[PDB]
């Protein structure tokens, strides 16, 4: 429109429908110049990198990325909390997304000293890969998404991308991508940008937690009409091989007729946050279970959905078996374990095997009267018919969706950090400020021109969300267990600001408290 | 329009229909003032030339001028190999220019 | 239709079209008599086969069969160049076969 | 249609009205069985072949071909006769051709004795490169042309084609071509094959002779308003130099003034028919003149059309600047003068220079009071503007049409053989015998079979033509040059049989015997 206009109201709030919920959010970013408004070809030896397992070759570009791939991005911690409570599932229909209120700054620094004012005719652009034709980077838990506190400024996150790479050397089937060779619309301070996306069919996540166990279906008053062999030898010497059967029935559930066993398995090691209940070694990489991808070793992180502890284990994790996320003001390197949040999936113990333990042993011999019979430890599994499975829980701080890699074939494509997996996920929405130059000799030179003003912009961001809710319609006579606050006094309120004003998430919150059968 | 009001959009990606190839490309441009402002006679003996073979005579504006007669002007690197491996031939057709997002400072 | 009169042509190209490409091709084929017209039991024994992992039972008959379950039946070189250089994806949709000109001596 | 129905009839004759000639002629074909139905690859090491100029690659095809370029395979020699005596010009308009009466014999060899029978089931493979896919080989004078006289059986050539060489191996850039990619038409001895071709625009051949030359143009009464330099020094001793000049009249036509110029040259070697008149050495291929292409010379033959010989000259002609036919019964290699035809062009003296002179003097120094003037000899002469030329005369048994190279530039594109130029010629005919396996083996063999019945193919062609007449107009008063025979008694009648039935043409037939002014 103008100048003295505003291209956008500031909308954030929450609105609670019978089957759906709809979350608006706006927050106030920063963009700066990225690379000098420059292409560079980045690996791990521009950063010095030396193992195989972490050597990458790509390109970092002059573009910024606007993420909102985190719970907290759209929920307050009251709607997560009434969302746990109120629903058996929950999943994104819709979406809308604003850019408003455009205000592009020039920096003038003389000595010492900078200046910031007004430039009124540059311009911003920004353009959404609705067909994906760039690499998608949103599907990894990177930081720079949208604050959970509205009132946080953020800056934009730059964006990068990786090809393939062969130590720090490239391919000839290494691709660049130039993102101005894409449309893209051209902002000044009076325009705006919108655009609206569907999200595509995906199943209602599990906010559930079973109330029944896989092995513990069956009626505890009535017996098996299938029998089972309890005796071999003749008991009370040699000569002594008699088959027995008996019925299977409430006085021995581990032996009945089952139709359908707990999911997959890839065992991982335990640690205990007791330190001296591990061993006095170094055991982390050495420890760790591991895949392997043309050479290099990537860790099992955090792999496939499986119970973090047994019951009453509490102290225990799998090495890397969880989600990790830091508290408040936590550091970068080494920090404690106070510092940090480690999540758990104990909800499906009920049907997910143990993060730490075998799948279950499995016969590795014929018996005979020479031989004794021998098993073995199923220290993996995979899928087997008849398995059944809960996926990993999502959490308020935890990522949302991700892009299913376009490939041949795939199994069961929910991402394994957690969230609803899509083909056609939502697009990167890109952004950069365009270059102005500076002021050019007065005779012709072809070099690119390389003195520019600078620059940065700033301006408000707005994503609406629509959620379909799945409503519970248990039986259940107890009442159930549900997220609260504790009443009990404390020198800050929960999920709030400092005295400081530092906004701060004290845990993790998962989704699965209300219960169902299995 | 105004002050505040972008003028155009970035447009730059190719089209590949059947029998034909549409190309966009977008760039940014600085333009300065040359020869502040006047038109200069220049000749051979202006600029040091000796030889007979070397020499002219002409005039220099303070014009500037815009040019996108190289075929990379259009064509990225994949779209030209595109073109050579899939065509026994080709010639332009129409030509679409825009000039925009005017700054002065 | 009668003995001096050809039942069929030589088809034998390939048309591109848009998002689709049609190949056909035509051979000449000679089928002689199998098992002298017979059914035969048969297996490793009949064979002089020894091993477990490779013994058999089955019979072979005097029929004979059409296979052309290999790319190469249907795409010359240069198309398959064509279709590996330019696109994403294929699959195959629809097939007319046709059996002409017999001739039996 | 059936096995004892004619699926076509013999027709042969030559229909004049006003404007246009209607020819149509039948012959007799009979086609074998090429390379055992084999595509092999040949080239000069194939062959034996050693010198660089001569060296090739290429493949030979199962295919035959059916050729009609030559003008006695429509007109007869009185047909030629009456278009040559009464008739500016001419040229192909419109094409007919078929394909019938179709028979397939099988040949069996007991011992020393073959015996011939019917194999009605067999087919032959017709088909017409009408988007012009393949190599054309028909813009060559190569044999194997319908015969001039109708009673004559052929045999039909065998298709072959020569691709890009490096010596004898080939290249990357070398194509192979697979006749069986093509749909073709398969034949019993009841089908028949028919097409019709349109022959495009193509100017009418000049058959006549000027009748004036381009040095005598002027009026012969007149002089010119023009004038020239006569003398530069001072006539009847030192210090002599004065300019004069004089009116260019009838009395010095040399040096009039005129608009046109004779055409381009590339000057050949003179040879004449009186042997020791020539020099004592072997001048053959050092003499002749040549253009190179790619490392390899090749001969400058026949080259641009220019006269054969000066007025009166007769005896000598241009080393290879000239058709040269061989009469009937002629050997292949090392045969005399009197064994073979050599064609003139001594028409065209008036508009085009002689084949075996300079196109004329050039100046090549600045005459002054210390140097004499300098000219030199022009060998050959490109194009220039204001050049006027006629095109090589066409002859009864020379080529038709021939096909113009797709390239991006070329001029004045009319064959240098004779012809009419065509970016779109009549299409190659190709035709095989379709193989015929012997009995295969009663157990399976992966292997192409080898074995086939022994069989070749006979029947009928016919071609009809239709050509565009360009009446004279003269108002000549004195009667024209025209083509006659001779009434002197002879042993044999001139184009006829012989004693033995032998038919023979005894001297070549050119187009031009009337005359129109330039």
């Amino acid at each position: 429109d103008g100048v003295g206009s505003s291209s956008g109201n500031w909308h954030c709030d929450s609105q609670w429908l019978g089957d759906r919920v709809i979350t608006t959010s706006t927050r106030t970013w920063a963009l700066p110049t990225y690379n000098n408004h420059l292409y560079k070809q980045i690996s791990n030896s521009t950063s010095g990198g030396s193992s195989n397992d972490n050597a990458y070759f790509g390109y970092s570009t002059p573009w910024g990325y606007f993420d909102f791939n985190r719970f907290h991005c759209h929920f307050s911690p009251r709607d997560w909390q009434r969302l746990i409570n109120n629903n058996w599932g929950f999943r994104p229909k819709r979406l809308n997304f604003k850019l408003f209120n455009i205000q592009v700054k020039e920096v003038t620094d003389n000595n010492g000293v900078k200046t910031i004012a007004n430039n009124l005719t540059s311009t911003v652009q920004v353009f959404t890969d609705s067909d994906y034709q760039l690499p998608y980077v949103l599907g990894s838990a990177h930081e720079g998404c949208l604050p959970p506190f509205p009132a946080d400024v953020f800056m934009i996150p730059q964006y990068g991308y990786l090809t393939l790479n062969d130590g720090s050397q490239a391919v000839g089937r290494s691709s660049f991508y130039c993102l101005e060779y894409f449309p893209s619309q051209m902002l000044r301070t009076g325009n705006n940008f919108q655009f609206s996306y569907e999200f595509e069919n995906v199943p209602f996540h599990s906010s559930y937690a079973h109330s029944q166990s896989l092995d513990r279906l069956m009626n505890p008053l009535i017996d098996q009409y299938l029998y089972y062999l309890s005796k071999t030898i003749n008991g009370s010497g040699q000569n002594q091989q008699t088959l027995k059967f008996s019925v299977a029935g409430p006085s021995n559930m581990a032996v009945q007729g089952r139709n359908y066993i707990p999911g997959p398995s890839y065992r991982q090691q335990r640690v205990s946050t007791t330190v001296t209940q591990n061993n006095n070694s170094e055991f982390a990489w050495p420890g760790a279970s591991s895949w392997a991808l043309n050479g290099r070793n990537s860790l099992m992180n955090p792999g496939p959905a499986m119970a973090s502890h047994k019951e009453g284990e509490d102290r225990f994790f799998p090495l890397s078996g969880s989600l990790i996320f830091g508290k408040q003001g936590t550091g970068r390197d080494n920090v404690d374990a106070d510092k940090v949040m480690i999540t758990n999936e104990e909800e499906i113990k009920t049907t997910n095997p143990v993060a730490t333990e075998s799948y279950g042993q499995v016969a590795t011999n014929h018996q005979s009267a020479q031989a004794q019979a021998q098993t073995g430890w199923v220290q993996n599994q995979g899928i087997l018919p008849g398995m059944v499975w809960q996926d990993r829980d999502v959490y308020l701080q935890g990522p949302i969706w991700a892009k299913i890699p376009h490939t041949d074939g795939n199994f069961h494509p929910s991402p394994l950090m957690g969230g609803f997996g899509m083909k056609h996920p939502p697009p990167q929405i890109l952004i950069k400020n365009t270059p102005v130059p500076a002021d050019p000799p007065t005779a012709f030179n072809k070099d690119k021109l390389n003195s520019f003003i600078t620059q940065y912009s700033t301006g408000q961001v707005s994503v609406e969300i629509e959620w379909e809710l799945q409503k519970e319609n248990s039986k259940r006579w107890n009442p159930e267990i549900q997220y609260t606050s504790n009443y009990y006094k404390s020198n800050n309120v929960e999920f709030a600001v400092n005295t400081e004003g530092v906004y701060s998430e004290p845990r993790p919150i998962g989704t699965r408290y209300l219960t169902r059968n299995l």
